[PDB]
Parts: structure tokens; C-alpha cells; sequence
């Protein structure tokens, strides 16, 4: 019996403190906010850290049965436009992207007193990150799998997307992987229809995959989709491409949800199987640059979790992308301490506590005459998806993944030689299609 | 065989296709870029979805393309109408719906921005899936509640409370009169409040407070989790402990893993609470993104006992009429379409039992004629910080809401206008109950 | 009317009991008229025509088959030899 004083109270009150000094164990988020007309900044940027947290708009009279300086988020810098905010570490569920991801974003973006709010960026702390698995190969022991080094993987998605049945599908595969592309992939609208089911679609384009190395001498593989709409269905596709032999899975994390994305990718673990990850369904977060959820984050989110492989997306394709930005999200999937840099972006430095890297798959509406700018961007490690590209060529996909495969073999030696690569990329295609009937074909057609 | 870029809209633009009653139609409201006409961008979405790509490619020739392609069969200048084939689609599986429409199409370049604003999925498409797995006729059965709202409050603050202090505000609030409490939408297992505590505790305080009000209280525990398998295991162990209802965050925790959730909690036995936690990400900008009621319509469909539809009058931004389409859609068996209340089809729902739609948000006693002339009597009213910020505890702030529920219903069933009568009907219920006077001079 | 993918549901309701009807001395069910939202609950073949004319490998001609004679007394021995001598002949 003490009657707390009761009442509603401005967030600014009690969520906003300027001279707090975030603990390199808290979760430190950065949002670009578009507050109400009349409502300020301060009081906007605090009213986001109170209802990520222990925050209320009216105070209750449980509030006095917890230390709340413990748990309670707070803004502890406005940058003009962009409020830093600072989560306890003991807010957070271990090894859990859904509770995070709960958390921040799961209720802050439509509330009256915001117009507008974008999650720009964030700091995971070492303590919180050394509770997650990571990716289960990385790019180091995967290019031992595939026995391939020193030089961009090449794939490609089948196309048409829908449509083909398993018998013409397969017919396709092999064609591609047998014209030099290293690997193919699913489309991510066919994990299982009526045209091609998908317990005959994975018989057929293995026997090609199998067939394919024969000839080659090199090791092929082929993205399959087991997404589904249940986490057992997407286990037990699992096992089956398991069982077949196959090298790859596919998994759209973001419409399958992070929860049976991580069920998926311990038993991916288990099977021996590299986990390319499809981005589906991220241009609803990470397209308007006023609201929403940077891509930047969920790439953090992935690696935590774990994938082998992600869609960070062409800078010149036909889908949307920034050069500088799209540079942050290769050094943040690749590297080991990205170093926090206005230019790409980057708010916060992000150690990743050993955990290994990841491959950014560059895919798009890209061409032979992409090639040059698309080692500019990515370098070595990455994976470079011609679906269009490919089955496109006026000859054929044998034909077309030949002269995909030639121009990166051209473009990547040519820099390995010092010379520049953005300034004279026509020529190294031209004098590379000199002795390459399949390029001058390519080239001819697009540009 | 002919190669090379050619328009979209001369394959995937067909003004004179009817659409079938097997065919998933949807409505874009569409941004192009400057200089992309208005029906080219239209036919860049058709063909992106289902079977197209920026070139034309020699596979196309291997299948009958006009039999599974998508088109644009109508445009109303600024909102462009979608046919979509049946055979484009897996059976029971709302991922692949939203890996098909919402997975590839708003991230181009001609598009300055996309919006999916509603959607008609065909009854032999919705034939494949299980639905809600008790429906608002079996729940209020089963809790022994008719002719009123059904009263729920989220236990605040929303994180920091330990197992026994938490399970102090569930028995204060059920004791009450609040018909049932939940955990928050990001309370999992936190150091704090771990779960198997969590669950321990409220069960004991709501069989306490079920044993001396006489009623039937019960508790949506949050199963929520990092994992399927993790989620499976927390939701068994809140049937065994005897609660009636879980909790999922069926955004955050995803669709496939929500879908392998509902298939337990149906052998289970338990009501199925479905939180719409990040759907503000989605549709908040009317410009882009993905409306509600598409999303509405995605929950009954995979099977959603209740759904937060969000109050018009509270904290957090919804609109007066799309509100009362979208209650529609969750609870009538059939919605023909109005262009006043957001609806662009018809949606004939083929026997799927309705969804309780879920009013929460910053609502105190006051909102409560509006609440109950909106929604009706068929829906819950969450006063989480409106019973817990009552200036003399959560036990008699659970009797303030409880009881101007009850005044404004009985006098609605009187005859006596809501609307414009809430706050007399409110006055005079105040006038005898001691608890709701002092909610209604501290709030407002 | 009808469970979702149950052909035992379908014989249970329509051929279950009119048949044995006083009012009626005979009745047949000639035909009946699946609905497309009532087909979309089956999953249909396994494999299908094509399937199974790719996982055997042959195309453009009927398939031979045979079915093993005296029909029951062969001991296991006696009825693989005959099996052997069919398909090592033509079928
Ligand atoms: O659906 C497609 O278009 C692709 O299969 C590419 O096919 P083409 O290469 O023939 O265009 C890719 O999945 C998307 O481009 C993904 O883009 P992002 O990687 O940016 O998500
Ligand atoms: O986090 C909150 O604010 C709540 O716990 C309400 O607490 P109050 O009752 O104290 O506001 C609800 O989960 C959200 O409002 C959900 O809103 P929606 O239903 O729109 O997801
Ligand atoms: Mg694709
Ligand atoms: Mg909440």
C-alpha cells in the first residue's frame, strides 16, 4: 500500500539518457525516425527505447517490483535525425534471432507518435553473439568441397520460373552445368507444384548433377529448394536431397521465418549439407529508405543464425541496390572486425567473435557486360548468378553458360595482371571474345 | 527461337483475360519509375512472380507458357489487378504464396514503390488448408463466456518482471475480472523470466484465481522461440500443466514454423493466440509494402484461434474502416467486396471457422464505447497498461475495465445509443462502481 | 458435404446405404462429377505417365507385360525361373 504516483508520463522522462555510456555488452540499435509534427525528436527517440523494453505508456504499479535501470533500454544519442539506442544484454533470449528480432522491431514501427522509423543498423556484443552457431561451412571449407579457388563461383537460376516439368527441368540443368557454370539453383517460387512435385524434380536434376561431373571433371552441385509450408515438411526434403547425394540446399529464410530457417539449418548441419540462403520477400523491409529494416541488419541477423550462402544483390542488375552500401554488406558477411564507416553506412564496429564467413551470391538482371564492374565490387569471394544470362544466348544454355563462364575467367585474370579493371572491361571482353565465338554472341545481343 | 529484351507488357499485359474462379487475383498499387508507363510496370510484376525474366529464353518453348504465366487483366490507373493460374501454387502452404507474389517483385528498378493491397484466394486453392483449430463458436464454449467481449490485459512492465512477481500481476488481474492475461509478445525465456518457471507459476496463480472467482480464467503463454523444435517443446509442456491456450509471434517466429506450431497445438488441445508482432514494418507506409488484411487472410487460412487487428482509437496507427473490413474477414464466411472498407474482391472463406479478432493497444475505459460499437461482442479488449496503471493496483483495475465493458454491452442490448451516449452510460456505471470512477478521471 | 481427401468418405455418403433401399428394386451409379475444389485434397499418382516411361526408359510403344501362370502352386523356385524366362524373352 503506497500509491505510486500514477499518471501518464512523457517517454523523454524516464528513457532518455544523453549521458549514458553504452556497456560493450549491450545491444546498441540506430534508427532513422520521422516523428509527428509537434512531437520531438527526444521524446520520438524514447518513446521507440521504452516499447522495445520494459517501457509502458502509462505507469504501472509493477514497475516497482523490478529494478528497472537494470533492464530499461534508453536513447543515449540523437545525430539530428538518426537516436542510437542501448538494450541490456540481459533483455535477450540466447542464440534466438526471433526474440531480437521480437524485441526491436516487433512493435516500435506503428505507433502514432512515429510517422516513419527505420532500423538503420546494430551492434551485436560479443556476449550475445558467442551464444549463436554461425554458419555451418563458411567460404574457406566450402571451396574445399567444390575444389575451386581463386576466383568467383559461377551458378545460375533456371528459368522459365515456373513451368518446366522434371523431365525438361533436369534437361536444363545439365545443359548449364555441362557449358562451365559451377552450380545451379531452384527458383524460389518452385519448391513443389502440380507442373514439377518436388520428390521427382530432385531425382532428375541429380542424375544431371551426377552426369554433369562426369564429362566435366569438376565437382557441380544445384540449389535445392526444400521451402515449405510447415518445418517438418522442410526437414524431410531435407534428408531426401540429403540421401540423393546432393551438396546444396536452399532455404527461403525470410518468408519460411528465422525459427524454421534455424531448425532447418541445424539439421543441414547434421546431413553434411552447405545452406544457401535465398532472400525472398526482403525488398518489403529494405526498400524505402524511410521506413522499414536495412538489409544490413538482417545480413547480421543471417550469419549469427548461420547460412552458407546469401543474396546481397547486384549493384547494375535489375533489382535494386547501392554501391557504397552494398560494399558494407560484403565486408560485414566476409570479414572478422568491420570498423564502423559513414560512407558504407556502417554505425558500429562489429566483431564477430570467430564466427566464419559467409558467401554473398550477386544475382540480377546481369550479363557478360556486368562481369567487369561485378569483380569490382564483390573480388573473389563471392557467387555470381546469370539465370536470364544464360538460358538468354541465342545459341542455347550450353552456349550461354560457356561465355558467362570465359568472361569472368577473363576479367578475373586480367586483374590478376594489374591492370584496371573498371576502366578497360570493354576491351578485356572484347579481346576475350576474339577467341570465344559463345562471348561475341553475348555481347552482340545485350549492352 | 528469337533472343533479346523485349517489353513485358506483350506477354503479361491481356486487358480482355477474364479471371477464372480458380485463379489467385491481387491488387498492386503500383509506383513506376519516371518514364515507365503505368501498365509496363504492371506487366513487370505479372511476369516476375510467375514464370518471367528480363530476356526471353529458349526454355519458354519446352512449356505451354500461356498456361501458367500471370497477367495484368486490369489496371484502375493507379491500382493494377494480377490473375494468377492455379497450377502455380503448392497445396497448404502459405510460404510459397508469399515466396511467389511478395518474394522477388518489390525490389526492382521501375518500381518506385509496390504495395499489395488485397488479394482472392479461390476455394479450390483454400480447400488445402486447415484453419483456425477452434473458431470463436468452439472457444466461447469452452471458456463458458456469451453475449460480451471477451477481456484480456498483457502483464506490464513488459520485460523485468521475476517468475513469482509476474505470476503476482497475472493473479491480481485474473482475480480481478479480466477473463484471461497474456505474456508479452517479447518475453520468451529471458534470464529474468525464464519459461519453465514462467509456466510453472501463472498456471499455479490462474488455477487460483479460477478456483475462488468461479469462472474460467486462463493464460496465453508466449511459445515463442528460436526454433521449431524449441517452440514444440515449450508448447507441450503448457498442455501439461493444464493451460487452455499458447501464444506465437507468427511474424517473427515466421509462417512455416507458425504452420508446424498449430499442427501440435490442435493435438494438443490448445487455443492458438497469434501476435502480428513486426506487421508494422509491412503495412504502416500506404505507399509500400504489404497491407493487413492480406496478411489477415494468410492467419485464418494456416489457422489462427485469435489475431490482433489493432484499435482504431489507441497508441498505435489502423484506420476506421480498413479495421472493420479486415474484422470481417475473420470472422463472416463470406465478404463481398467494398470499396469504402478497403476491399477489392470477393472472398468466399469455403467453411473455415472465424478467428477472434484481438483489440489492444494504448485503450483505457474510455474507448470502450468505441471499442464495442466497432467491433461487437465477438472479440477481445486488451487493457494491458490501462489495468496495471489504475492508481490502486491491478485488481481493481481489472474490475474498472471489466465493469465498463459490461455497462456499455447491457445498455447497447437496451436499445440506447453507444456512439454518442458513452460517456453518460459510462458516468452513471461510475456513479456506483467506485473502481471505474477513478480510471475514468486519471485517464483523459 | 464431403472429409478433404477421402475416397472412403465419398463411397461412405453417396453408395453407402440408398442402394439397399424397399422404394428402389435398382440403382447405379453411372457417373459423378469430382469438383476442381474437391481435387486440389489428393495428391494423384505417384510418378504418372511420364515418370514412368523416363524411370523405365521406354518410349513410343506399348508396354508388354505378363502375368505368371498356373496362378497359385509354384513354389518360389519354380515361379522366379518362369518370371526369368519372360522378361529374358520380350516382356
Ligand atoms: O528471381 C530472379 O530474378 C532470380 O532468380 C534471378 O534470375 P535472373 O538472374 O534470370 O534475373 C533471383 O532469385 C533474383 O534476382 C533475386 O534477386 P536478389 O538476389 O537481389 O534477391
Ligand atoms: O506491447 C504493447 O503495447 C501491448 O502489450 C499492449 O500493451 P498496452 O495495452 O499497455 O498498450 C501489445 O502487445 C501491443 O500493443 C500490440 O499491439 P498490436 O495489437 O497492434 O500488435
Ligand atoms: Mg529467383
Ligand atoms: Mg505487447
Amino acid at each position: 500500500r503506497a500509491q505510486y504516483e500514477a499518471g501518464v508520463r512523457p517517454y523523454r522522462e524516464t528513457y532518455y539518457d544523453p549521458d549514458y555510456e553504452p556497456k560493450d555488452t549491450d545491444l546498441l540499435c540506430a534508427f532513422r525516425i520521422t516523428p509527428k509534427p509537434g512531437v520531438p525528436m527526444e521524446e520520438a527517440a524514447a518513446a521507440v527505447a521504452a516499447e522495445s523494453s520494459t517501457g509502458t505508456w502509462t505507469e504501472v504499479w509493477s514497475n516497482l517490483l523490478t529494478d528497472l535501470e537494470r533492464y530499461k533500454a534508453r536513447c543515449y544519442r540523437i545525430e539530428g535525425d538518426v537516436a542510437y539506442i542501448a538494450y541490456p544484454l540481459d533483455l535477450f533470449e540466447e542464440g534466438s534471432i526471433v526474440n531480437i528480432m521480437s524485441s526491436i522491431v516487433g512493435n516500435v514501427f506503428g505507433f502514432k507518435a512515429v510517422q516513419a522509423l527505420r532500423l538503420e543498423d546494430m551492434r551485436i556484443p560479443v556476449a550475445y553473439l558467442k551464444t549463436f552457431p554461425g554458419p555451418p561451412t563458411g567460404i574457406q571449407v566450402e571451396r574445399d568441397r567444390l575444389n575451386k579457388y581463386g576466383r568467383p563461383l559461377l551458378g545460375g537460376t533456371i528459368k522459365p520460373k515456373l513451368g518446366l516439368s522434371a523431365k525438361e527441368y533436369a534437361r536444363v540443368v545439365y545443359e548449364c552445368l555441362r557449358g562451365g557454370l559451377d552450380t545451379t539453383k531452384d527458383d524460389e517460387n518452385l519448391n513443389s507444384q502440380p507442373f514439377n512435385r518436388w520428390r521427382d524434380r530432385f531425382l532428375y536434376v541429380m542424375e544431371a548433377v551426377r552426369k554433369a561431373e562426369a564429362e566435366t571433371g569438376e565437382r557441380k552441385g544445384h540449389w535445392l529448394n526444400v521451402t515449405a509450408g510447415s518445418t517438418e515438411e522442410m526437414l524431410k526434403r531435407a534428408e531426401f536431397a540429403a540421401e540423393l547425394g546432393s551438396r546444396y540446399i536452399m532455404v527461403d529464410f525470410l518468408t519460411a521465418g528465422f525459427a524454421a530457417f534455424a531448425s532447418v539449418r541445424r539439421r543441414a548441419e547434421e546431413l553434411g549439407l552447405m545452406l544457401h540462403c535465398h532472400r525472398a520477400m526482403h525488398a518489403v523491409f529494405d526498400r524505402q529508405p524511410n521506413h522499414g529494416i536495412h538489409f544490413r541488419v538482417l545480413a547480421k541477423w543471417l550469419r549469427m543464425v548461420g547460412g552458407d550462402h546469401v543474396h546481397t544483390g547486384t549493384v547494375v542488375g535489375k533489382l535494386e541496390g547501392d554501391r557504397a552500401e552494398t560494399l558494407g554488406i560484403a565486408d560485414l558477411l566476409r570479414e572478422d572486425y568491420v570498423p564502423a564507416d559513414p560512407g558504407r553506412g556502417l554505425f558500429f564496429d562489429q566483431d564477430w567473435a570467430g564466427l566464419k564467413p559467409v558467401f554473398p551470391v550477386a544475382s540480377g538482371g546481369i550479363h557478360v557486360w556486368h562481369v567487369p564492374d561485378l569483380v569490382s565490387i564483390f573480388g573473389d569471394d563471392a557467387f555470381f548468378l546469370f539465370g536470364g544470362g544464360t538460358h538468354g544466348h541465342p545459341r542455347g544454355s550450353r552456349a550461354g553458360a560457356t561465355a558467362n563462364r570465359v568472361a569472368v575467367e577473363a576479367v578475373v585474370q586480367a586483374r590478376n595482371e594489374g591492370r584496371d579493371i573498371l576502366a578497360e572491361g570493354r576491351e578485356i571482353l572484347e579481346e576475350a571474345a576474339r577467341w570465344c565465338p559463345e562471348l561475341r554472341e553475348a555481347m552482340e545481343l545485350w549492352g
